[PDB]
């Protein structure tokens, strides 16, 4: 089942239009994009409506090199080294593309399998996510959208 997103807690960089706001829900077709070009890694951490098991992580990219999901708790605060790693740092774009802008919007899904076991095992309640962009500054980026899905 699809995980539902209550609102976002904190982000490191946003746009205007392509908010943060804008990930909460895969429905919309809005996106989520750098205030700026140029910073080489950006950041949201999302709060589920309640505390879940994540199965499977659809990511939907957005001009991004890397994407990173780490998950957290909402209980006793959460700190830099409160976040566990759940997906590990993924490519969805080269160095090549990244300059030249070819295929930036790659969705890739990411079952059990390709989670971190450890931190896919526990329940969570937010959700950290981190995408870089370190071969190419000539442009905003971020991601298209996100969907956590819980076990079946």
């Amino acid at each position: 089942p699809e995980i539902r997103l209550r609102h976002v807690v904190s982000c490191s960089s946003q746009d205007s239009t392509h908010c943060a706001e804008n990930l909460l829900k895969a429905d919309t077709y809005r996106k989520w994009r750098a205030a700026k070009a140029g910073e080489k890694t950006i950041s949201v951490v999302l709060q589920l409506e309640k505390e879940e098991q994540i199965h499977s992580v659809d990511i939907g990219n957005d001009g991004s090199a890397f994407v990173e999901v780490l998950v957290g708790s909402s209980a006793g605060g959460a700190g830099e080294q409160d976040y566990e790693v759940l997906l590990v740092t993924s490519s969805f774009m080269s160095p090549s593309e990244s300059r030249s802008g070819s295929n930036p919007n790659r969705v890739r899904m990411f079952g059990p399998d390709k989670l971190v076991r450890a931190a896919a095992e526990k329940r969570w309640d937010r959700v950290k996510i981190v995408c870089s962009q370190p071969y190419s500054k000539d442009s905003p980026f971020g991601l298209s959208f996100v969907r956590f899905h819980s076990p079946p």
